[PDB]
């Protein structure tokens, strides 16, 4: 998981609106969402992760270790059993709650972080930089 650690800023997204809107969130929290750049740091100690996600609207943390189900309260509120592992050199995230399920997949192209969201239908592609 080595080449995921660091400190990643969002350069681009694609549909972030498309992918709330399908989870339930309410219009005014899209409009600040949508204008938000947030850093996301992710570190290692031993075989515990941790994600931190920093922004001026909301800041999220998680510990976990890969393979191991945890329970995550998610920025939009939703309480969530997740499971995060590694497949074909992706770090893959699964949430799941009420039956639903949504995935947020990270995986290295050219430098960059590219995070796929996906929930029903709808599909997010965010773009995160290294600093
Ligand atoms: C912690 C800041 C996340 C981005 C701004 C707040 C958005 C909250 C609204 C819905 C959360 C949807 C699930 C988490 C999306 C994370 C996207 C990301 O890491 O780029």
């Amino acid at each position: 998981v080595d080449a995921f650690l660091g400190t990643w800023k969002l350069v681009d997204s694609k549909n972030f609106d498309d992918y709330m809107k399908s989870l339930g969130v309410g219009f005014a929290t899209r409009q600040v969402a949508s204008m938000t750049k947030p850093t996301t740091i992710i570190e290692k100690n031993g075989d515990i992760l941790t994600l931190k996600t920093h922004s001026t609207f909301k800041n999220t943390e998680i510990s976990f270790k890969l393979g191991v189900e945890f329970d995550e309260t998610t920025a939009d509120d939703r309480k969530v059993k997740s499971i995060v592992t590694l497949d074909g050199g992706k770090l893959v995230h699964l949430q799941k709650w009420d039956g639903q399920e949504t995935t947020l997949v990270r995986e290295l192209i050219d430098g960059k972080l590219i995070l796929t969201l996906t929930h029903g239908t709808a599909v997010c592609t965010r773009t995160y930089e290294k600093e």
